[PDB]
């Protein structure tokens, strides 16, 4: 299952949904909306 928005992801385990836009990102510690 993919990762929505501000779910705790890892930078080695991306899974964030690429459906809805969402990039796993380190500074927020969590899948952020891309920009």
């Amino acid at each position: 299952e993919c990762l929505e928005i501000f779910k705790a992801c890892n930078p080695s385990n991306d899974q964030c949904c690429k459906s809805s836009k969402l990039v796993c990102s380190r500074k927020t510690r969590w899948c952020k909306y891309q920009i």
